[PDB]
């Protein structure tokens, strides 16, 4: 920008018909690419930059930009590359990546991948929604997920989940999912067997307080088994020879989940309209001193209304209790 | 050494107007400056190169090439975010998201042809309206959670991101905020426009589960009551009103049935003389209990503490007090 | 003539450093050796040409020009994480989620100043304190829901991410976890310093729906009890503690059997009762109040679908059923 020319001058332009082999430039124009051009990034695994920089990780696959204070990043931010995974009992993910997960086929164990920055990222999804039956198990490693380094079970069917690293102390934590409920955290085998004859109940080690169940591998519905004391007892029969396994497990809540008073539980004596605030919808039940009844059979209730309609005088000082 | 086959410039070169370049290897910094423009290529192929890039002209979508899925938006997936202007319906675009007016009433979205496993639409019910005027989301020939049937959602301020499993089970909610009932109609047993004031209806056929829609709006289901096969209305529905009647197969997601247990103290008898009964696990709510088939309710038939997990009884018990006290844990 | 009019190299060429180019239109292939750098224009003009490229040293963000958007984010859905260091209140940016640490008392985060439709921030508990201390979201005076006014996250596990969709409606929800049910504060009914240990507290005016709050902990709803204008603390707080109610209004955001016979009534001589179809576990019946559990009165297996009562009933008794599961008759 002073005194005379450095290098030679092509006021009207050039034309090349080969790669040329430039030791790098100053664009002060537009560049174009005719038909069939190509560009790439120059590969580059470097902690410092330039801001306005660009590159591409050959470690990570993933394009980066040099940002005035995060330093290189995903460009224009890290969303989800979705991929279906092929049914594996242990799986290692990576981040920056989504999960289509078929246990159609039986359960299976995915790993979260080493956590590098606070809020690296891993998604998975119940593509074939079996999850009820055969769930799904996420192992943080010895990372650890919501304090516990635990492993902890997705029992739930369709159910997605994003992982996010928050740092160590907390771990992996769900910032982002669909339908998800009580999260199992396996606890400690309590019965483990093959069954020899068409079995229905059989004696525990020990009292289970909150289990699962499982028969050939499936997991049965928290229907299909009466539970009692240390006593299992299974509704309907299960098959001889049925490989079985009951397993204690702690609860873990990551999704969001009564009965109302009449007068503070003491009654007038010689009423029988219970007028109720909470404005509600049906309402086939209400308790008397202990013992409940059922609407429209000893207890009339029109929703408009909004008063409820007994029949015996009610007694004074009455424990009414009124369900929606 | 070895004979050069192209001409050097050893304090490199500068270009007033634009040249016309077949390609080069950069081996060095590569800036720009004040009103210089850069444009990637303009390629659809599918044959690329990990660490290429890229502006797709039918997708309007900036790519790169990744070793592992190939040519995609650059960082995975975006949100591109568009207001939806209401109608009656709209074809939809892989990766933007929809925000949804149904202010004016009911509306229907179709998804797009799928391309690529991934490739995912979002809807937010950003009014509020939803379970008013519910959404239909179409997959038309392609199906969400395996079949092709259309499903509506019905519940205010829902939100919700489609994603593309595969041919197989196809189109199925990746992410989303307030997703209760999914709703997939089944056949319109009663349309009708009622010619006078109407509080109840006949029905060709009994119906295990419906939706009702008076003059193009849902009906809330406390409004509606039902008996065998006769649908009962309070209020009155009010003459010349558009009224339709429609079975449908719930499909469930959101809510995550469960909620109490079934315990018993003293194997099922009452030792007798106690007023205080300590639980084995510490429970979250132990609102009221059993004693032999009436129930006693907290602060009228005891007291407790979740901590101490001990029930504390304002009566001196008995013997053989069938005592069985209930998990509302939830 | 049918003359060039700019100097042809069919070889191509070789430089050893920087040249100053007005641009190019490249027919080739674009490449880079080890040690290669690259970057992008600087550009705040809101014109462009779909496919142009740039950084913008203002955004702080690399964006391309969308052919209908325009310059936007490469890749869209950007969310940059990073840690939260608690305070009482902290303004959040566009873009960027945060990790809150209410593990001390409560925190509240003003929600930005909106600029485009989709502008958004997400916010997560990633220590489970919201239930005990929770997070107030003030849009300043943007309007969320519909209004202007501050909501509070009570849900423990929680994530949200907002979303501006315009200012009629405002900021809204578009992803999250447990967002259950959101609580916007009213007047403060109650406010005053425990004297001394007090089982139960006398409200000034009756409470249609509140939250309450000790020495800066939210009491969680199971453990204080409301009757009418009376409300009772199991147990009973400790003397000289600092207690707070406010009314508030909820804004619902996630929203996460029966049988009878014999008309109502019964018959005589019936030792059980054929089921009206196969279904799955049978808990317990209703019988004159009392409603007596399986094991206990009665017994029952699905495939028989029938409710082998382990007795034999008489005259005047009501009887209802409860299931489990769904049988779909």
């Amino acid at each position: 920008m002073a005194n005379k020319p450095t290098q030679p001058l092509f006021p009207m332009g050039l034309e090349t018909s080969e790669s040329s082999n430039i030791k790098g430039f100053n664009n002060s124009g537009t560049m174009e690419h005719s038909p069939g051009a190509v560009m790439t990034f120059p590969e580059d695994t470097e902690v410092t930059g330039l801001p306005s920089s660009v590159r591409y990780n050959p470690d990570s696959d993933e394009f980066e930009g040099y940002y005035e204070n995060g330093g290189w990043l995903s460009l224009g931010g890290g969303g989800i590359r979705w991929e279906t995974l092929p049914h594996a009992p242990s799986s290692n993910l990576l981040e920056g990546r989504g999960y289509l997960i078929n246990n159609t086929t039986g359960t299976s164990t995915v790993v979260l991948p080493s956590p590098t920055r606070i809020g690296d990222s891993v998604t998975i999804c119940d593509a074939y929604g079996k999850f009820a039956t055969y769930p799904l198990t996420v192992s943080p490693s010895g990372n650890n997920m919501y304090g516990s380094t635990e492993d902890m079970a997705i029992t739930t069917d369709n159910v997605s989940a994003t992982f996010t690293w928050s740092g160590p102390e907390q771990g992996w934590v769900i910032t982002s999912g669909v339908g998800l409920g009580q999260g199992r955290v396996y606890s400690r085998e309590i019965f483990t067997q093959i069954l020899a004859s068409e079995t229905s109940a059989v004696t525990l080690n020990t009292p289970p307080t909150i289990v699962d169940v499982y028969a050939d591998g499936k997991r049965l519905a928290e229907s299909k088994y009466s539970l009692d004391g240390n006593v299992i007892t299974f509704s309907p029969s299960l098959p001889a020879s049925t490989e079985l396994q009951v397993i204690e497990y702690t609860p873990i809540q990551l999704g969001n989940g009564i009965t109302w008073v009449y007068n503070g539980g003491s009654a007038i004596g010689g009423e029988t309209e219970i007028t109720l605030d909470i404005v509600v919808d049906d309402v086939p039940a209400i308790d008397i001193n202990g013992s409940r009844q059922y609407k429209n059979l000893g207890f009339t209730f029109d929703p408009l209304t909004s008063k409820i309609t007994l029949a015996q005088e009610l007694d004074a000082e009455d424990e009414v209790v009124v369900i929606i």
